[PDB]
């Protein structure tokens, strides 16, 4: 009913990896640019010198042992809740973009209405799980009420999960006042989580005070946690694979041990955005063989530790939606699934390595997104299934055409394409549209017809009271 | 270095499918429309009644105990000699397409100076380890002389391994002279196997005269065949993966095990090219998931037979090198790679589930097939490896691209694209080249620059006297 996951990594090698990253972190330390992080490693009877910060191998071993291996996020109707990690995958929509590329090649400023759009198209899809966050940066508003806006446009356009703002102490604190306002109260979502945030580290072996502040807000609240280093290989990490893997791994676990030090049994997702400093361009690369690697190894290593791994997406590094974007991400995409990552953020909607958000990338990704789980679901060997009696019926020579069999199995056992184009060339010739331009009709049509769901008028009725009070507070 | 392959189904699933397929072979049968295979498996104690052959599951393990887990295939340049079996795997171009599909959406037949022109992009790419075969159907030539044609143009243009003929025995025999011509005669191309050929079943339950013909002269020459069964699932096969599966895996097996029969040893290939019907259109749909899970399940099924395989390539339902090409293209050959398959027939240029070949396209492919390698190197676990000295040296917010290590190795472990633009968007709107057009410069590029190995003058002037000789016969 499921395919299994593929482990590129044999166990020596995972061996080698850890012991690598346990010395890394024994010998090198981390820095930790805020001093109630600081604190906690003190507390917890860690080395620590000025913002440096030496983790032993069994201090990690220990805060890693109880980090759960799966929890549920809730959704505001609770047929979207979702579990992470698993067999289990989750897509959403790409994170963090400030341009949208058009059909047309140009490029501007994103807005409110473009994240609520993709929240829109991400509540419209059967694919993604989550409406996601940060989609689309909302420059049309002032900077210290973005978040406010932001997380109300998710509520308002999505009964789906959306991700907390991970911009700050205040910020990640205003997110899990608005989760408590959205579920009855902080306690109800200390056991029932609600919110997911993006928490990054500083490579190469550091943490800024933005993101700490956030992360031990999180970790202080019930509310899940990713993890993320992003190594660039031959930049921001060593000109090798193991190198790089080795280093996100160290900055990773000592993300995770200070949330599980912060609260044992708090929700965490390993975090790999590794990819490549690309020589020749200088520049991130995210389509690459060497991103699809790390993506694959962190899989296995989130295995390894016991812990939800988040890694991959409709990946690559192309300006428009062109034959260039679809071999990447599908090969990262593909990376991510059968190596059975958890939790796929960058799911749909990006190009040029997290540069830019495209409607028409959207509507690409949802269809690799829905071939991959049709592939991800395997065969089916019941007797239907085998389908012996129908292959004996038919017999030598003969076609499958009109058997009850095909009429009633073909829709049980096989996808059906959203974007793909599948018809012969004089059908296709009249017009010969492209993928892209498909992708562009389909993208309308779905806004044009997306009702959001109801959202029950007292809980907004006390979500805008808020959203108005901090309003005049950040000013 | 390199990576394991993926599995995707468990030891019960192969059996099943094993099971369900002795089954169809003992009591469905298939029709061999041909009298000299339907001979050799009598003389094997098999049941005929009229062409239609049943085989038994003690007849079938048999056989294929005898068939070559690995064999190599020998090149005019022993350097491109290739062995088919291990973990390798072979790269080639799409084959028997009559149309060419243009940047600009026009289409045309094919020629013989199409054929010409993808031996030498063949030729040239390190990723394309085998030239291939019928590359764009040259309906330039006389029907009967093609075969002579191509051959030659395969050999002239590239020195790496070639395809023989699948269309008849007579052209099957003309393709292992021209063989024994090149590599010095029959007897060292059975000890030394030159050619590879494909040999398709006729989907369901059936194989005809053309390709059994071929089929048993190959296997009567020490040459290796692929046995390859196209079911297209709601069509020529049932609306099921598992039973879709098990028709091909009959249709294959039935194949090899006639070549076996005739000469235990013989170099075989398990070959999948199973697909959807798809509904909405009513025709073949190979960028399909489906497609993708016949590839991976058939890497695995030979695995368990203990023979190569071939499956997969660049494979994709698009009329146009759009992002339908890239994605369809990338998770078809992603599939081959990761799953194990060992010869991958239409890596290279193919749009439009077989009907077109595209010189754009080619490039694309190309560049997907390097990618998909270097995935598969894998990591490299020596000293240089996990780079902690280095990390060590650099330390917490430093950066490393001003290191030696960094100049050292850069190169050595890291994918350098000949295709996917990497640039900033600044650089890129300049003009807006999509990938299409980027591959449009490229194989006009490599095609203009390119120079054939030489080939040995004696052989090359016995190649054309064999060639204008049969031309003759087949004229008279």
């Amino acid at each position: 009913g499921l395919l299994p996951k593929y482990n590129i990594l044999t166990e020596d090698q995972v061996q080698k990896i850890h012991e690598n990253t346990m010395k890394i972190l024994e010998e090198i330390g981390i820095e930790f640019e805020y001093e109630p992080a600081l604190e906690v490693f003190r507390r917890e009877g860690q080395k620590v010198e000025g913002k440096r910060v030496y983790l032993t191998r069994e201090f990690v071993e220990s805060k890693l042992k109880s980090a759960p291996a799966e929890f549920t996020l809730h959704a505001r109707n609770p047929e979207n809740n979702v579990v992470i990690g698993g067999d289990n995958i989750v897509f959403m929509p790409g994170y963090g973009a400030p341009f949208i590329y058009e059909l047309d090649g140009s490029r501007r400023k994103t807005t409110l209405q473009d994240y609520e759009n993709f929240a829109k198209l991400a509540g419209a899809s059967k694919n993604m799980h989550l409406s996601g966050g940060t989609m689309a940066e909302p420059q049309d508003i002032p900077d210290g009420v973005r978040h406010l806006q932001m997380l109300y446009s998710s509520i308002k356009n999505s009964d789906k999960c959306f991700m907390g703002s991970a911009e700050g102490k205040e910020r990640a604190e205003d997110s899990v006042e608005i989760a408590a306002i959205l579920f009855g109260g902080k306690d109800v979502i200390k056991e029932k989580p609600v919110l997911v945030s993006l928490i990054n580290s500083l490579t190469p072996l550091k943490y800024d005070e933005r993101m700490l502040g956030a992360l031990m807000a999180y970790a202080e609240a019930g509310q899940a946690v990713i993890i993320a280093s992003l190594v660039m290989a031959g930049s921001t990490g060593p000109a090798s694979l193991a190198g790089t893997l080795s280093l996100q791994n160290a900055e990773v676990l000592a993300g995770i041990s200070l949330a599980q030090s912060i609260n044992p049994g708090t929700p965490v997702i390993y975090g790999s955005t590794s990819a490549l400093s690309d020589m020749r361009s200088g520049s991130l690369s995210i389509g690459s063989p060497e991103c699809a690697l790390f993506i694959s190894a962190s899989a296995q290593l989130a295995r390894f530790y016991g812990v939800p791994s988040r890694s991959g997406g409709g990946l690559n590094d192309s300006k428009t939606v062109d034959a260039q974007a679809g071999y990447e991400s599908m090969m990262t995409l593909m990376a991510a699934n059968l190596t059975g990552v958890n939790f796929v953020l960058h799911t749909a909607g990006i190009l040029q390595y997290f540069m830019a958000m495209s409607y028409e990338k959207f509507i690409m990704d949802d269809e690799i997104a829905g071939m991959l789980l049709h592939y991800m679901k395997g065969y089916t060997f019941d007797e239907d299934g085998m389908a012996f009696d129908v292959i004996e019926k038919v017999g030598p020579g003969g076609h499958f055409l009109t058997q009850k069999h095909t009429r009633k199995n073909h829709k049980r056992e096989f996808y059906t394409p959203t974007l793909s184009d599948r018809s012969a060339y004089d059908t296709w010739a009249k017009e010969k549209l492209e993928t892209k331009q498909r992708a562009h009709a389909r993208w309308q049509q779905i806004l044009a017809n997306y009702v959001p769901p109801a959202l029950d008028p007292e809980i907004d009725a006390k979500l805008q009271a808020f959203i108005a009070q901090r309003g005049k507070e950040v000013g």
